[PDB]
């Protein structure tokens, strides 16, 4: 029943997204589209006709005008012409950034541009909410900048064959119908037969500044490296592209340092070559500062925060790569062969060999879990590999059981390879549990007694006193267990370090450790031969030997031995002896080769290593918390102060299988004839033909760029802690809340993703939380309380700077963007004069300090007239006044009482002597031209505008401006109601451009300062007049650099 | 029985006069979890959501 319901499921949007695919993002990220080439004109401003020229006419014969001879003109030949922004209206690009900003001529409505952001509540299609004008303008400027990120392309030239120029070189545009461009690029090339405006302007210009200006021809017979040309353009886009190219050039590298980096990162196992001769200036933008890498690393950490499903596939990928590169493979039969030789009697009820072989079951697939355990060493910051619960004995076990003895053996060998700091305590408590009743020790309290599950001891606070202080364990009452504790303290592996990477190209994303440094939980000792042979001088070999000796002492104890038959004792000790001297090559591999492989692999990871120091037994330095922050508290501004109380803990444990790791430790063999320097040279060679790392570097650059853009943009509509300029305060804006900021940030993120062609997700972790106080930091804390924090000092950002530059320019050229500044005055003006309403005569306007005015505020209230008395309204001073004179309203005051005010004031405004000034700040505007010789009344337009005002939306202000003429005309009355407050008519370009002069109506010659290079013989060619006046004819640098793939220039030696 | 309608009606009136909107997707996005801890059942993030 035309109630306009069921129009609400419209534009109201959706933001909630299910994001289980963090793994896909982490394993591979889309590369930004950095380099793009533009072959067209580096301009974004278009001159358009508005009113066709008065041709033919009864005054001048048609033979005078230039158009009658079909001569192309650099400028429109029209009665009225104006300037309109139209990004890339002449460009010819290869990749589209799909962020165009286009308006229509002011005679055509342009309201839809300013209602694009937050007018989801606006009903009318012709209206928009003034309070989001600032946000809409900021979005428009951001898209304006983004659409212009292109590199100018060098096309080609041709010498002139006509006397119009002194043999200049003219650049040829690509694409079809290139004829029209030659008349637009070079205004000075036109002939000057007439006295008209265009001909006069051209004749008053310099003649040698046209076409090609300078070039750098390096190689005879190849493309010129770059050129400089005089051609139509705008200073703003030229500056933007210049700084963009400057950033790209700062990011450049050359092949020689590339081969140096690749040689370094491969540890000398791979040799690559680069050419040595005059090149052609390729462009390979891959070098970025360490700060950007740290920012990207922190963002990446915050994604995988406290989630295991996101990190586990990374570990499997690393395991697969390691298995692909490593020379170590499982010996199928070593354990069975060595255990089949022990001697035993067939009359025994038990057989140690049976039990051990039953527990081992070497399924050959155990090296996968061994490899993931190895990979865990690189990410102890977020992932803490631990032994699964199921590996421990079910009820706690007992030393009298053979099965429990073998379980203890498996756990004892498996534990030292995990990244869990609390591992040694669990190793000790594993035996302590089995030894209960048999042999006792003092524990801390009644909860964590000697009979707790060994896996329960997980934090430094639970470390038993007796374990840290050996003397508490009685050498008489507990010999075996004291011996075990001494073994743990004296023979646990010592962590070490190793250098890796190529910092001068790849940078370094290390946070809590020095660059190039990679920590290990095992001491590394480089091998000095390339033909390895079996050796027993290893940490892990000593560990296994000590464990076997401890078991042997346990069996032979006189308090425990008499429970066993002598034959069983002999078999057991023989089995332990066999296990002691097994010929497993894995400890050698871990001590000598594995660190080299990790160092080789690490720089090529998609997720660079993130480590915290390994502490052997210093309970004071065990890390207990790793946190990141993305916000700041209420009043705290300095990140070093709010970091402690605004961080979110990050980390997650991962479970492994002790059986598998023990099998790996026991059954490793090398290929029958191994020569390491050949094996690795053969294996590593393919894997350094991968260019994913450089792509990751570019992605990292864009991440920080976007973060800085977000903070700078948000610092405009709200209040933040960072210093920032402010040029758009005069544009009205609402009192922003958290929700408004979140919506604005979502829009910014969408725009940036679209512009650079990113299909994955960007900035999302920052969207959660309030974006008005963003800050990036990270810290971790030891057990003793000493804390360490890292605050990456934010680098620059070209896009934010360019956006601010365009905003600063907008503070002067707001007319060109279809925006009028100031206020409006509503009042009847009837006369035959021809002044433009956009440039009203000074006497018609008034302001707050004009004598005899009335200012009105929040207390609008009206007393109706009675018995002929005039109605009255209350001034802000408490005076009662009639409906006449000059008033001043804040606009919201009219918005909140539209209907009442219309009904009360329209008659007096139309016919009486009432004039009102509405305070707007800024507003879109519309033009309606009219014939001066005909009667014209503008009351209908103003009436519609007034009546369509809504407490949420207003429509574009309509103006009625006369049409300029180039010959004598009659006059006719005109009734005007709306005039602007100050000058707002900077958009106009020329009037009667094809005629000798303008007789009636507003007059305007070609803006001379827009062509300062041509008009001023003394100006240097490279002068610009920003931010006050944008020029329309500049010196443009066009490049011809190559962007070859990495493998095309650097080829390895097989 | 006398009290019940009064409180119910005032609750409804407050519910559809206030600008506040209750949106649990805030909680869901902040936790940003489906089911962590692939193998071991204990996962506090899933537990609190449940």
């Amino acid at each position: 029943e035309f109630i306009s319901s069921w129009q609400n499921h419209p534009i109201v949007q959706v933001s909630a997204d299910v994001e289980n695919k963090k793994t896909a993002q982490l394993l591979h990220a889309d590369t930004p589209r950095l380099v793009t080439w533009d072959a067209g004109l580096c301009t974004s401003f278009k001159i358009v006709p508005i009113v066709p020229a008065q041709v033919p006419q009864d005054v001048l014969a048609y033979t005078f005008f230039t158009s009658s001879y079909a001569i192309q003109s650099p400028f429109p030949e029209a009665a009225v012409s104006r300037i309109v922004v139209h990004t890339r209206w002449a460009s010819n690009v290869d990749f589209d950034r799909d962020s165009s900003v286009i308006m229509a001529p002011p005679t055509e409505n342009n309201i839809h541009l300013f209602k694009q952001l937050l007018n989801t509540e606006t009903l009318s299609v012709r209206g928009a909410n003034p309070l989001m004008f600032r946000a809409n303008v900021l979005h428009m400027l951001l898209e304006f900048v983004l659409d212009n990120l292109y590199l100018n392309r060098h096309t080609g030239f041709s010498q002139d064959h006509t006397p119009f120029t002194e043999g200049a070189n003219l650049r040829s545009l690509p694409g079809p119908d290139a004829e029209k461009w030659y008349s637009i690029m070079y205004p000075t090339r036109m002939g000057t037969p007439n006295v008209s405006k265009i001909c006069n302007f051209v004749a008053s210009c310099v003649r040698n500044r046209v076409g090609r200006f300078d070039r750098a021809q390096m190689m005879n017979g190849a493309m010129s490296e770059w050129v400089d040309v005089f051609e139509t353009s705008d200073a703003l886009t030229v500056s933007i592209r210049g700084r963009w190219m400057a950033r790209l050039a700062r990011m450049n590298i050359n092949p020689t340092e590339i081969e140096w980096a690749l040689t370094e990162c491969a540890q000398g196992y791979v040799t690559v070559t680069s050419p040595y001769a005059p090149s052609v200036n390729r462009l390979m933008p891959y070098r970025i500062s360490n700060a950007e890498r740290q920012i990207s690393q922190i963002i990446r950490i915050m994604n995988i925060g406290n989630n295991a499903t996101v990190i586990q596939p990374v570990l499997q990928d690393i395991s697969v790569l390691l298995q692909r590169i490593s020379p170590l493979q499982i010996d199928p039969t070593i354990i069975s062969n060595t255990m089949s030789t022990v001697s035993e009697s067939t009359t025994q009820t038990l057989s140690p060999a049976s039990s051990i072989l039953g527990k081992l079951r070497p399924s050959n697939s155990d090296f996968s879990s061994f490899r993931v355990a190895l990979a865990g060493w690189l990410y102890n910051g977020v992932v803490t590999t631990v032994i699964d619960d199921s590996s421990y004995p079910k009820d706690g076990g007992s030393v009298t059981s053979l099965e429990n003895l073998w379980d203890f053996f498996i756990l004892a060998l498996a534990l030292p390879l995990t990244t869990d700091p609390c591992a040694p305590v669990k190793a000790f408590m594993t035996l302590a549990n089995m030894m209960v009743g048999f042999e006792t020790i003092p524990m801390d309290n009644q909860i964590y007694t000697q009979s707790r599950r060994a896996s329960a001891f997980s934090t430094p606070h639970t470390w038993p006193r007796c374990f840290m202080n050996i003397q508490l364990i009685s050498p008489i009452d507990a010999p075996i267990l004291r011996q075990w504790a001494e073994i743990i303290h004296r023979y646990w592996p010592n962590p070490s370090q190793i250098r890796y990477g190529a910092p001068n190209v790849f940078g370094s994303a290390n946070l809590f450790t020095p660059p190039e440094v990679l920590l290990l939980p095992i001491d590394h000792q480089p091998a000095n031969v390339t033909t390895p042979t079996l050796d027993f001088t290893n940490e892990l070999t000593n560990w296994r030997a000590r464990v076997c000796e401890l078991m042997k002492n346990l069996v032979d104890n006189q308090r425990y031995q008499p429970g066993w038959t002598q034959s069983l004792v002999s078999s057991m000790r023989g089995t332990l002896d066999k296990l002691k001297l097994i010929k497993s090559m894995t400890p050698m591999y871990l001590q000598q080769l594995a660190p080299v492989e990790l160092a080789v692999i690490a720089p090529m990871l998609p997720f660079p290593p993130f480590q915290v120091p390994y502490v052997r037994l210093d309970r004071d330095r065990v890390p207990t918390m790793v946190g990141v922050t993305r916000q700041s508290r209420d009043t705290i501004t300095q990140p070093a102060l709010s970091l402690s109380t605004t961080n979110t803990t990050v980390g997650v444990p991962l479970a492994l299988d002790a059986r598998a790791i023990t099998v790996a430790l026991l059954s490793g063999k090398y290929p029958p004839d191994l020569v390491t320097n050949v094996w690795y040279a053969d294996a590593i060679y393919p894997m350094y033909a991968d260019t994913e790392v450089f792509s990751n570097l570019q992605r990292d650059m864009i991440t920080c760029e976007a973060v800085q853009t977000l903070v700078t943009l948000v610092a405009q509509i709200s209040e933040t802690q960072y210093p920032v300029d402010r040029y758009l305060d005069w544009i009205p804006s609402l009192r922003a809340s958290a929700a408004t900021a979140a919506t604005f940030a979502e829009w910014v993120n969408t725009s940036m993703k679209t512009a650079f062609d990113l299909s994955d997700m960007l900035l999302e972790p920052l969207l959660s939380g309030d974006p008005r106080m963003t800050q990036l930091a990270i810290q971790y804390q030891q057990y003793n309380g000493r804390t360490f924090n890292i605050i990456p000092e934010m680098p620059g950002s070209v896009i934010a700077d360019c956006v601010q530059l365009t905003a600063e320019v907008f503070n002067h050229e707001y007319n060109l963007f279809g925006i009028a500044r100031g206020d409006i005055i509503i009042g009847r003006v009837q006369s035959t004069h021809l002044w433009s309403p956009l440039a009203p005569p000074p006497d018609l306007v008034f302001d707050r300090d004009t004598p005899g005015v009335h200012i009105f505020g929040r207390d609008c209230r009206i007393s109706f007239g009675m018995n002929g008395a005039a109605p009255m309204i209350r001034d802000e001073t408490g005076l009662m006044v009639p409906f006449e004179g000059n008033w001043i309203f804040p606009l919201a005051l009219w918005q909140m009482n539209t209907r009442y005010f219309n009904q009360q004031f329209d008659a007096w405004i139309k016919t009486g002597e009432l004039r009102i000034r509405i305070e707007m700040g800024a507003y879109p505007y519309m033009l309606h031209y009219y014939d001066p010789r005909q009667y014209a009344n503008a009351w209908n337009l103003t009436s519609a505008w007034l009546e369509e005002i809504t407490p949420t939306s207003i429509p574009s202000v309509p103006f009625m401006v006369p049409i300029s003429s180039d010959h004598d005309i009659s006059s006719a009355p005109a009734v005007q109601y709306i005039i602007s407050t100050e000058y707002n008519d900077r958009s106009l370009f020329c009037t009667n451009s094809s005629s000798p002069q303008t007789i009636a109506g507003p007059d305007k010659h070609i803006p001379v300062e827009r062509y300062n290079i041509l008009t001023n013989p003394d100006a240097p060619p490279t002068q610009i007049q920003l931010p006050e006046v944008v020029d329309l004819y500049n010196v443009v640098t066009r490049y011809a650099y190559e962007t070859p793939p990495i493998t095309a220039v650097v080829m390895g030696v097989p």
